[PDB]
């Protein structure tokens, strides 16, 4: 079957994306923000993402067997807004506007329960017959957690936790409270390592062997003036945090900066001041999730764990789950957050139509790519001088080895929040100054945020405690003896790293470049951070890449077969 999965809707929505499954294979998959250049794909149907999916596969909406949406949207409208007003035809017009998506007739429209869609995005793509499913995000239609059993192509729900007890809202609210912002929970995670935990309950959580309790909030509390429990949980957490924590909420400051010529936003306090709150929030999330995972694993009798939902992006928590006595194998897709429910809704529907879903296979490179002619066109636009190296991979290897920062734009854009050698900024993993150089001089990131490494899968065994595939940079692990000293720029406060393992199959060019690199610095490892300026999404087009390259004190840009220098 050909099934187009969708996320994103014009009203109060985030992380719009589109995914096209052809006979269980990912034909194309991209996030709206990459095309709009507006981070998080807020309040929109995934118009551009779906246009790309169809163009990539050479299809039109008339060639689709089904369109799948990753939430039970009619149900949310019925419950929270007094009725679902749209015929399937009218819903399609909104999701896939006719001026961009001409169609003779309407494809069958399927609405998939949000957490099922999450679950589908992990199970069906993991390459594992069966396992325990843990879904933890902000909130689906009603629930914030789902425990389920996956076996023989079926996902069966054992239990859910109501939205008011959301661990994602919780973590988001703490992230907002510190000044990092509720849209930047990943930063809270990186700040945790720098602080100290004293009471991992925050006088709110009570932990047990199957999970947690939030005696702070009535679990059946509900916003009658909205369609999720964000605002209710926000008021409760903010009041509680202010009550028990020495610092009041950090405030946002909007002021004209005559240096930028603009009103810029900042924080009244340095978020680094809240490092103990971050540590404590991180510890509480871990503890709560450990209980949930132990619980679903035991109730199912499985020892393989599938995790998805937005909290699933907590790589630190993931790494620690992996090493838990109760877990032998773990799969967490690069698209754990809502970006992944388009793909999940599509799989659920495809499987329902009799298809078998192929494993992801250690790659996330499903977005657009660009030919040499298309790249050259973008280069000539700018009038920049460039070369076409005989051995680009070797030249990049050498640049990196000498302490230079190289933009790397090749092949099909990766999907999800991590760059994985399709749209990356590259630098020495071996340099004890590279990290401060990129944070402070290049990207204006907070000095306390860590960077992460890409390395060959064939030496990952010797570099890292664990010998597993880490294709997605969605898990932290410990660095073996005594590489922990050899790789200063990609190590975090606690000797953990958040690695990408690379196989020749998954990324030949990148694999080859790392190989060359190894001959020069001994180790086929590099620093790999995402290719973007501070506000914007990861660069997608060759034009995006040039623009960002012009704006950053980077040394070179390797885009397609071409090398551009500063
Ligand atoms: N080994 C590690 N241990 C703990 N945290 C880590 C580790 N490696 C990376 N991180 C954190 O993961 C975060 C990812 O968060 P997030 O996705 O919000 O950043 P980003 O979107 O890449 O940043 P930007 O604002 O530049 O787009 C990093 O900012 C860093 O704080
Ligand atoms: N690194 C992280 N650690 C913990 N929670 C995270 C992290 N990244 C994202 N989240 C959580 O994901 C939640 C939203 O997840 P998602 O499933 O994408 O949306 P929704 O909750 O609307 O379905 C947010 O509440 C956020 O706190
Ligand atoms: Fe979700
Ligand atoms: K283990
Ligand atoms: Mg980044």
């Amino acid at each position: 079957m050909r099934v187009l999965g969708l996320n994103g809707w014009p009203r109060d929505f985030h992380d719009a994306s589109a995914a096209l499954l052809v006979d269980g294979r990912i034909a194309a998959f991209a996030e709206e923000e990459r095309f709009t250049r507006k981070k998080h794909g807020y309040n929109t149907a995934p118009v551009q993402a779906a246009a790309f999916c169809l163009a990539q596969a050479g299809l039109t909406v008339d060639d689709l067997d089904a369109v799948a949406f990753g939430w039970d949207l009619p149900a949310m409208y019925r419950e929270r807004l007094g009725g679902w007003p749209h015929s399937d035809s009218e819903a399609l017009d909104i999701l896939l506007p006719r001026d961009v998506f001409p169609r003779r007739t309407d494809p069958p429209l399927h609405f998939v329960q949000h957490h099922l869609a999450h679950a589908a995005s992990a199970y069906y793509f993991s390459g594992e017959d069966r396992g325990a499913v843990l879904i933890v995000d902000g909130q689906g239609e009603e629930e914030c957690v789902t425990l389920a059993h996956a076996e023989g192509g079926k996902i069966t729900v054992l239990d859910t936790v109501p939205g008011a007890w959301s661990l994602g809202f919780f973590y988001e609210h703490v992230s907002e409270y510190t000044g990092l912002g509720g849209d930047n929970p990943g930063k809270l995670m990186g700040l945790a390592a720098h602080g100290t935990t004293v009471d991992e309950t925050l006088s709110a959580f009570a932990f047990d062997s199957d999970g947690y309790r939030l005696n702070l909030i009535d679990p059946q509390a509900r916003d009658p003036e909205d369609w999720d429990e964000y605002s209710v949980t926000e008021r409760a957490w903010f009041a509680h945090l202010e009550r028990i924590y020495r610092l009041p909420p950090n405030e946002f400051v909007r002021r004209y900066d005559p240096a930028k010529g603009r009103v810029v936003r900042d924080t009244r306090r340095d978020p680094y001041e809240y490092r103990d709150l971050a540590a404590t929030a991180q510890a509480a999330l871990e503890r709560a999730v450990f209980g949930l995972a132990d619980s679903v694993l035991a109730r199912t009798g499985e020892r393989t764990l599938f995790v998805a939902g937005g909290v699933g992006l907590n790589a630190t928590m993931n790494g620690k789950l992996l090493t838990r006595s109760t877990v032998d194998k773990m799969f967490v897709p690069p698209v754990a957050s809502d970006i992944g429910v388009s793909l999940g809704a599509a799989a659920a529907v495809a499987v329902e139509l009799g298809d078998r879903i192929a494993p992801m296979g250690d790659t996330a490179a499903w977005g657009p790519e660009f030919s040499p002619d298309q790249v050259r066109a973008a280069l000539d636009r700018t009038g920049l001088a460039y070369r076409e190296p005989a051995n680009l991979e070797r030249e990049v290897a050498a640049l990196i080895a000498s302490g230079k920062v190289v933009g790397w734009a090749q092949g099909r854009g990766e999907v999800g929040p991590r760059a994985l050698g399709q749209r990356s900024l590259l630098g020495s993993a071996h340099s004890p100054t590279m990290r401060d150089h990129i944070n402070l001089r290049v990207a204006d990131r907070e000095w306390w945020r860590p960077f992460a490494p890409s390395m060959l899968r064939s030496v990952s065994d010797q570099v890292l405690e664990v010998d597993a595939d880490f294709p997605y940079m969605i898990m932290t692990t410990k660095v073996r003896a005594a590489y922990a000293e050899r790789l200063p720029s990609v190590v975090h406060e606690d000797w953990s790293t958040r690695p990408q393992t690379v196989t020749e199959a998954s990324n030949p060019r990148y694999h080859r470049m790392l190989t060359e690199l190894g001959d020069l610095v001994g180790d086929p490892v590099c620093l790999n951070t995402s290719f973007n300026d501070r506000g914007e999404p990861i660069v997608s087009s060759p034009a995006d890449a040039l623009l960002t390259f012009s704006r950053l004190p980077i040394d070179a840009l390797a885009v397609g077969p071409y090398l551009v220098t500063k």
